[PDB]
């Protein structure tokens, strides 16, 4: 482990997001910021909100610069409005550098902030193409690399606890690591396997095969990437295109058929509970996603367990049962490898070499009989045809 200052610098959980401490302004104002590989703006609460106990106060920063421009950002599940500016930003448990970065000061929002998430803003780590209002607003990581000697790479180890964390526990627990500018070997086991970044906008990848307990889903591989496949720390679930979700759920139901679960469970809405310690992990299948490799006609696979795709939740009766929600859900905007999938792996966002690496995480949840895996190589032909073009 060569990056001790950054190891264990994240907190949070898949349902509410993982965040890192940052400072903004002069004197520094401390804020907790969601790590989001699915967006490209650095946007922070800058006005009072019922769900915020702190926010960025521009009038108190001597280094604040107003860009005299507003930004309106609507999402599917919420929206916000803000004022653009720049200021000096640092990451206390990070590289020992301070940079001048763009900041969207959020003045109005709807369904954006989460009660009890403990974060006050978002750090969009994806590329300028998807920055708001347009690609001229340089994202944070691009500023960091341009202004310093930090290598153009970061890596994420998101650590799911494997059980519910109450309000106090989630604040006191280590949620993982964000290594800025490097790869920390203590965070994974086995080898790192890399898949190309198809295009630099989201962190887009190409899935070439899907198995449920070794059984090929057998769909045209273009379906797996319709209309894109991305790696997104800012989505909780593994999200699959509608037709892929329908085929995968049918296969997961068949593999787990010795127990019948209600429709609401498969819809990711209702929890399922078992007596303490008796969760029947073994009846649920493993899921393997094969990704395009860096060598021609070569792929590798990542394998996740039900300990990743069943998200621990507290029972409505705060009982002693062990309860979960199904964290695989349908999408109309492509595959999203969200936080519950990332919790199985150490993920290297190697921007310098336009590739994403995966290795088994040293903090993935498993049982005595099965573990997550990253394995290869496999011979896979015509992988380019798996990518979707509009
Ligand atoms: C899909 N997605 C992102 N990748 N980030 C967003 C976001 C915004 C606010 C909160 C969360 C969030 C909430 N709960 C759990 C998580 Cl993991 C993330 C995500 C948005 C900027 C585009 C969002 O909707």
């Amino acid at each position: 482990g060569s990056f001790v200052e950054m190891v264990d610098n994240l907190r949070g959980k898949s349902g509410q997001g993982y965040y890192v401490e940052m400072t903004v302004g002069s004197p520094p104002q401390t804020l907790n910021i969601l790590v989001d590989t699915g967006s490209s703006n650095f946007a922070v609460g800058a006005a009072p909100h019922p769900f915020l106990h702190r926010y960025y106060q521009r009038q108190l920063s001597s280094t604040y610069r107003d860009l005299r421009k507003g930004v309106y950002v609507p999402y599917t599940q919420g929206k916000w409005e803000g004022e653009l500016g720049t200021d000096l930003v640092s990451i206390p448990h990070g590289p020992n550098v301070t940079v001048r970065a763009n900041i969207a000061a959020i003045t109005e929002s709807d369904k954006f902030f989460i009660n009890g998430s403990n974060w006050e803003g978002i750090l969009g780590l994806a590329y300028a193409e998807i920055a708001r209002p347009d690609d001229s607003l340089e994202p944070f990581f691009d500023s960091l690399v341009k202004q310093t000697h930090v290598p153009n790479l970061f890596s994420l180890q998101l650590c799911g606890a494997g059980f519910p964390l109450n309000q106090s526990e989630v604040l006191a627990s280590v949620g993982g690591s964000m290594i800025i500018g490097g790869i920390d070997h203590s965070l994974y086991t086995g080898s790192l396997w890399y898949t190309p970044i198809r295009r630099e906008w989201y962190y887009e990848v190409i899935i070439v095969r899907v198995e449920i307990n070794g059984q090929d889903l057998k769909m045209d591989c273009k379906e797996y990437n319709y209309d894109k496949s991305i790696v997104d720390s800012g989505t909780t679930n593994l999200r699959l295109p509608k037709k892929v979700f329908e085929a995968a759920v049918k296969s997961i139901k068949a593999a787990s058929s010795t127990e019948k679960f209600p429709d609401g469970f498969w819809l990711g809405e209702q929890l399922v509970c078992w007596q303490a310690g008796t969760t029947p992990w073994n009846i649920f299948p493993v899921i393997s996603l094969y990704l395009m490799g860096e060598v021609t006609n070569q792929s590798f696979r990542i394998t996740i367990l039900p300990q990743q795709y069943l998200r621990p939740v507290e029972d409505v009766a705060t009982s002693q049962d062990d309860c979960y929600k199904f964290a695989i859900s349908q999408s109309s905007t492509g595959t999203v490898m969200g936080a519950v999938i990332m919790e199985g792996f150490y993920v290297v966002f190697d921007r310098a070499r336009k590739r994403i690496g995966f290795a088994v995480s040293a903090c993935h949840v498993h049982d005595e009989f099965r573990t997550a895996a990253v394995e290869g190589p496999f011979v896979t032909l015509d992988m380019e045809d798996c990518g979707y073009n509009i």
